[PDB]
């Protein structure tokens, strides 16, 4: 049999998600874990039973897609890792820009590790919007993933030529494009991968298959480095840190889009990491669908079980820790 699927894995991702969403009393959630190499899918779990949610459901990524636009910033010489953003709140019409705190300036790294729409909406404005959207289309926004499970689409990402002024702002922060986390779990493969993305698979890879380069290896490197800063002290993901390993994570808080607005009740909790951070083996991501109790953040929310299903996956492959355990 040549399936990539691991069972204690997928055992693991679920028992872990099914306890982080009846913490939270979330409505549902979803886990997939990948071989940060090749591509393969070691694990894809989804609760409360039913459908596969992590290969159906489209999902805004928020603050998900920020190492991309920063990654494609760098990558592209229209920022480095030294200049210092302005990063004050502001609006376009009646449409805010803005962060949970108001920093006055943060650079690369800061923007990462604090997650900052202003600073990541700056960076993006360096481009045009044909750019982007070709950019986001390359990331696989709006490609069907083709998995062989039914109830699958491709996702969402709006033609440029139909993008308001704020639109292009607001994208680079996780709104307005949708997508499943499978192919969001997929993009991070491209920051894990040294710039090439890879397909994904649900067979064994002998090797890594042909990719595609979105990035110079430089730059993913460099990337991967900035998203260790979120889960230690100061970043938003610091529920994510694993014993014995750096961990590079993004976290992600979606307001849920109800009817016709976005709800400030409602919100979707996102959090995707890869270990080793220097040399990395998996990809682990976990989104929990409208948590009311015990938090609604990405980092408390769906850091923990990430925390659990990363440490115990790099157990299972036998992966060695890169640093002396303390736990
Ligand atoms: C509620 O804001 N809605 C947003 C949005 O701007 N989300 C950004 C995003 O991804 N964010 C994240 C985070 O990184 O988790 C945060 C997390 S900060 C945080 N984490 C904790 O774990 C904690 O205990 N406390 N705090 C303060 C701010 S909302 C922002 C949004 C984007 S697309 C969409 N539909 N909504
Ligand atoms: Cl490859």
């Amino acid at each position: 049999d040549m399936l990539s699927l691991d069972q204690r894995i997928q055992t693991l991702a679920y028992e872990e998600l099914n306890k982080a969403v009846e913490y939270h009393q979330a409505k549902a959630g979803t886990v997939v874990v990948l071989d940060a190499r090749t591509g393969e899918i070691l694990a894809l779990a989804n609760t409360p039973g039913g459908r596969n949610r992590a290969v159906t459901d489209m999902i805004e990524p928020g603050a998900a897609i920020k190492p991309f636009v920063i990654a494609k910033a760098l990558d592209a010489g229209k920022t480095d890792l030294n200049e210092r953003l302005n990063t004050q709140p502001y609006k376009i019409g009646p449409s805010p820009v803005r962060d949970t705190h108001v920093y006055p300036s943060l650079d690369v790294r800061g923007i990462m590790q604090k997650s900052s729409n202003v600073g990541t909406s700056k960076l993006s404005a360096r481009f045009g919007a044909e750019e982007m959207y070709d950019f986001y289309h390359e990331l696989g926004i709006g490609v069907r993933m083709h998995s062989g499970f039914p109830g699958e689409t491709a996702g969402l990402l709006r033609n440029w030529r139909r993008w308001r002024p704020i639109e292009q702002a607001t994208m680079s922060f996780g709104y307005g494009l949708q997508l499943s986390l499978l192919q969001l779990a997929r993009a991070y493969t491209a920051l894990t991968h040294d710039g090439v993305l890879l397909p994904l698979s649900f067979e064994k890879q002998a090797v890594a298959p042909q990719g595609k380069r979105i990035f110079k290896e430089s730059t993913a490197r460099e990337v991967r480095n900035l998203m260790v800063s979120v889960t230690e002290p100061g970043g938003t993901g610091t529920a994510g840190a694993v014993d014995g390993f750096d961990v590079g994570a993004k976290t992600g808080t979606a307001r849920k889009f109800v009817n016709g607005r976005y709800a400030d009740n409602k919100h979707v909790a996102t959090f995707i990491g890869f270990a080793p951070a220097k040399n990395p083996r998996v990809i682990v991501a976990v989104t929990i669908d409208e948590p009311t109790a015990h938090g609604y953040y990405g980092g408390v929310v769906a850091g923990p079980p990430f925390k659990k299903i990363m440490g115990g996956s790099l157990n299972i492959l036998g992966i060695s820790p890169t640093k002396p355990l303390t736990a």
